[PDB]
């Protein structure tokens, strides 16, 4: 278990190439496994670190995880700047101990790709003609829960306030060490920010990060998310530039019969003229391709298998790696989830919503590494072929879904599916998603303030 710090996901080609190699010949597994916080990771190593550093990467006492950043913004020109302070924010962190880890983000609205209700310390953009002028600071998100442990939650991040762009790092770092001195000493388990600040109380840990950081946060600025989907396929970029963004299922790069996965991206690799970025949902854009250039790439993606057309169901959905390499695994979730979807767009297709998504994502075990406990239907993981079914939250991951129900099986998760998505698509109004329709229609009561009510 080997992973990489890279800010933003963005990684060279050249890097690429040495990754492709490695995984190759040095890992029992062969593979490339994109996660979802905009890195790789290796299985079964059988040097890493000099592989790494050869090409210009580290692996991260170290309480700090990648730092993400908005991977494909509708106003192109904004990620070059967006990328920067998230490279900046990345190395500022460096070695402080940390009670618990620590997960940072950059968002460039209206994307939520890189779900900020799931981390520590969040700082959406805020842009003015194009150009970068300040950040709004969203603090305490965290999906970990334990099962059946009513003291532990998810919780989604809260709002400070707005700062200008040269405050950046000195709120930085006031909240991780106000978080690092505050944070509970006893159990580990009640250690995380999201806990800190259900504790003391958002206001008394904002007073203390203004007392630090030397500054007084503005009012928050206007900001909204329309969706956290990736944007599969050609996008146009600034100039002449466009982002051709790969479906990867499960983020997983190997070499498939007839499904030439990690070849493939092995051979864009070596004629590509940018370089390649990580998404948030375990896909992978290959990002600056010229207008000339566009016939090439995307010749070698489709002739691989890279650009298969899946539904837009499955874009939307993820799980974690679970089985067989995490020692902490109840249920499977990466092998689980492509036969699970097929059965979702068979239902999709049954109540004519084949062009429909529902944000749908299972977790191995309650650390929820897939990211379900902010997803419209979340399966989390209880023991061998089992599950929780939570349902209502949004597109948009800004909703806790609560426990619809407990310790069942994938037939049990179908029928109850199949009975949902069919008065969804009935009776749903126009453009509600399915999230909002179980909350709406009265199937589930929504989790309103989940330190108090996510548990029933
Ligand atoms: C690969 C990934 C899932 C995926 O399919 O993409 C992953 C994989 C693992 N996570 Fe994670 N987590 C991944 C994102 C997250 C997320 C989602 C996110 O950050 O966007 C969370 C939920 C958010 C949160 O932290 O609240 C998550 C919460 C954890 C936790 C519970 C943390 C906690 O505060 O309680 C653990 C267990 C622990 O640390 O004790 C954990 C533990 C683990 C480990 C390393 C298991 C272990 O402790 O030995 C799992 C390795 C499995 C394997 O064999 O590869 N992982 N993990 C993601 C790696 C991200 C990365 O590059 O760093
Ligand atoms: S949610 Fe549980 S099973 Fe899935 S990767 Fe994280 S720790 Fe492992
Ligand atoms: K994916």
């Amino acid at each position: 278990l080997l992973r990489c710090r890279l800010p933003g996901g963005v990684i060279t080609t050249k890097q690429w190439q040495a990754i492709d190699k490695f995984a190759g010949e040095n890992t029992i597994y062969g593979s490339i496994r994109l996660t979802n916080r905009q890195t790789f990771q290796f299985h079964g190593i059988l040097p890493v670190h000099q592989m790494l550093h050869s090409v210009g990467l580290d692996a991260l006492n170290d309480m700090n995880r990648n730092v993400l950043c908005t991977s494909n913004p509708y106003e192109s020109q904004l990620h070059a700047e967006a990328y920067e302070w998230a490279k900046k924010i990345s190395e500022h962190l460096l070695p402080t101990y940390l009670p618990r880890k620590f997960k940072t983000t950059v968002v460039i609205p209206p994307q939520n790709d890189i779900d900020l209700h799931a981390n520590d310390m969040n700082f959406v953009a805020i842009a003015e003609n194009g150009k970068l002028v300040g950040f709004n600071l969203l603090v305490g998100g965290g999906l970990s829960i334990e099962h059946g442990n009513k003291k532990t939650y998810a919780r989604t991040a809260s709002e400070f306030g707005y700062l200008p762009l040269e405050h950046t790092l000195a709120v930085a770092e006031a909240v991780v060490t106000t978080q690092r001195d505050w944070g509970n000493r006893t159990d580990r388990k009640n250690a995380k920010t999201k806990y800190t600040l259900e504790r003391v109380g958002v206001e008394t840990f904002k007073a203390e990060v203004e007392r630090r950081a030397g500054i007084k946060f503005e009012p928050i600025r206007p900001y909204e998310f329309t969706g956290r989907g990736d944007r599969i396929g050609w996008v146009k970029g600034i100039d002449d530039n466009w982002h051709l963004t790969l479906f990867i299922e499960n983020g997983r790069i190997l070499d498939y019969p007839a499904r030439p996965l990690k070849t493939g991206l092995l051979e864009i690799a070596k004629i590509h003229k940018g370089d390649f970025r990580i998404t948030a949902n375990q896909n992978l854009i290959i990002a600056g391709v010229p207008e000339s250039e566009k016939a090439k790439i995307e010749k070698i993606a489709k002739e691989s298998g890279l650009m298969n057309a899946v539904t837009p169901q499955r874009e939307n959905s993820m799980a974690c790696v679970s089985f067989p390499t995490c020692p902490l695994a109840m249920a499977e979730a990466e092998r689980f989830l492509p036969s699970f979807i097929d059965n979702i767009d068979n239902l999709m297709a049954k109540h004519g919503v084949s062009d429909e998504h529902i944000v749908m994502r299972v977790t191995g075990c309650p650390n929820g590494c897939g990211r379900a406990m902010l997803a419209e239907v979340g399966l989390v993981g209880k023991a061998p072929g089992r599950y929780n079914l939570h349902l209502g939250g949004n597109r948009i991951g800004t909703r806790i879904p609560r426990m619809y129900k407990e310790n069942i099986t994938e037939p049990e998760i179908l029928a109850s599916l199949d009975e949902l998505i069919g008065r969804w698509a009935k009776e749903r109004e126009a453009g509600e998603g399915f999230g909002d329709f179980t909350v709406r229609a009265g199937i589930i009561r929504p989790v309103l303030d989940p330190a108090r009510d996510l548990w029933d």
